[PDB]
């Protein structure tokens, strides 16, 4: 899909009110062709139309919009157009997309019974109804989540910032002869597979309204810090515990291929509803093709049956995530399926894979980009990779 | 918002601002004050830019401090004036020059005087740390907008101090068009900045 969306026979501007639509073709003009334009404030339709595409090859249709929406409730109304055969070819049925784009329109930022904390020398625990947190304070992380008596959590919550290798990130390199120029042989050899995270500091507060977790970590590899990462837990009144998280990367060590969270959930749902860039697996440098909307898939379509397994899944640019009974709310990248980074890098085969207990979630404030000009050397461009030396991101958990 | 919570060590102050023009919020800012024990006031700003509006200049703090001092101390990039689309001349150290190095006389005055990749600042008792971008000087931006050349300058009462999270670039490739790249350009809807001031 990323490369029929660049290699797509329509250019498309965006200039006010105005779609600029220039033709590809060199010979044909735009005769089965149709326009339709929908906007859309947060996956929610608030207008929509259709043109017929009168354009010659190589030429240029200008488009009016009509007055267009002007919502006062807040968000981000996006503009989507697509081109539409609306009779068959040869090749393709009725209603065949042959291209699209979308753009940001006009933002509305947004301008708008207290939990319980108990301490123990063991684990901070944090009560709010019939929803309990769990910390424990000899790791750092948050151990358990309780709805009712049932538990939420089969792993802790923990940083992530490792990814299980893609074939770009091995790149010719085998145990027999090993290249130690690729990505997961840098990784390897910095020990980022092998870090062992330190707890520096575990603290917690109860504010007014809330309760503030305050937590530090540290991942070392045989006397070196590579990552610190400090953490801060707020669970308010209304059930949500926001996650802000601030990471540092050591400049020698190589580029981390992710700085996220990973956790495996103790429920199974049979679909996943979130709003960001999809429906399709998406990255950094492949996120091109995928608009900005509200998708519905079964947990099945969130991962990738790649023969060879790998880190797959992933889905970038969104808001809001839904599974289950919980909802991740925030901008952050995440891939959900029912294998682990540690499975899908210790098998081989497709087939060798097994559906694990629970459902294992990343979510993550930046991922590295996955490569592809070739297959044997580095290919990540500079801008994708996680170079900076300090990150942060934010997170509502509710 | 603007609510204060005494933590077990700390004073915590959490603030919310937005700014805004004839009914559209433009940027809102959520703002962290913890301090210490130890003196130390650590600030973490988290800034949202709306997308249809023009990408800003800088997101960062400004004040009047009231002491003037006669050497500016810092740990950064320097010891000139450097800019993040100008700053490869510039190298890392530690740079001691007076108040007066720190403003770039421009005939026709404007912004001036930024030191990027700074870790730590001292300005006579003040200490700031972090990652930031800061100029110092005795004129206001308000007074440089204000005045169009540079001998019509008055030093004001105190020392007006910029420290930034992040600066737009200044351009070059022509002074008739926009000419700043886009990777020089605040595009990013959120931005957060962490700053200490002992």
């Amino acid at each position: 899909t990323e490369a029929k969306h660049q290699q797509q026979f329509f250019q498309f501007r965006l200039s006010g009110q105005t779609i600029e639509v220039t033709s590809e073709y060199l010979f044909r003009h735009s005769d089965n062709e149709l326009l339709h334009w929908m906007v859309a404030l947060d996956g929610k339709p608030l207008a929509s139309g259709e043109v017929p595409l009168d354009v010659a090859p190589q030429g240029k249709q200008l488009i009016e919009l009509p007055e267009l929406p002007q919502p006062e409730s807040a968000g981000q109304l996006w503009l989507t157009v697509r081109v539409v055969q609306p009779n068959a070819t040869a090749w393709s049925e009725a209603g065949h997309i042959s291209a699209w784009q979308q753009w940001r329109l006009a933002e509305n930022l947004s301008v708008t019974a207290i939990p319980h904390l108990t301490t123990s020398e063991m684990d901070f625990c944090i009560e709010l109804g019939n929803k309990r947190w769990q910390f424990n304070r000899q790791s750092g992380f948050l151990s358990q989540m309780w709805i009712g008596d049932k538990k939420q959590l089969l792993t802790p919550l923990r940083d992530q910032f490792t990814r299980a290798p893609l074939d770009n990130d091995i790149g010719v390199s085998e145990a027999t002869r090993i290249d130690p120029n690729a990505w997961v042989e840098r990784w390897k050899a910095a020990g980022h597979y092998q870090a062992e995270a330190a707890l520096l500091q575990c603290t917690a507060d109860t504010l007014a309204d809330a309760v503030l977790i305050t937590t530090a970590h540290a991942w070392q590899h045989q006397g070196k810090t590579l990552f610190i990462s400090r953490k801060t837990y707020r669970i308010d009144g209304s059930g949500q515990m926001a996650i802000t998280v601030d990471v540092e990367v050591a400049s020698d060590t190589p580029h981390p291929a992710r700085i996220g969270l990973n956790c495996q959930l103790a429920q199974v749902a049979e679909r996943v509803n979130w709003l960001g860039l999809g429906p399709q697996e998406n990255y950094p440098d492949r996120l091109t093709a995928a608009c900005f909307d509200r998708w519905d898939l079964p947990l099945s379509d969130m991962y990738t049956p790649y023969v060879f397994p790998s880190e797959n899944g992933l889905r970038c640019g969104t808001r809001e995530l839904n599974y289950g009974p919980h909802q991740w709310r925030g901008d952050f990248q995440f891939n959900i399926s029912r294998y682990s980074q540690q499975q899908l890098m210790e098998t081989s085969h497709r087939h060798l894979l097994h559906a694990e207990e629970g459902t294992w979630l990343n979510i993550d404030g930046f991922h590295m980009g996955i490569g592809g000009d070739d297959s044997w050397s580095p290919s990540v461009s500079a801008e994708f990779q996680l170079s900076a030396g300090r990150y942060h991101y934010q997170l509502v958990w509710c």
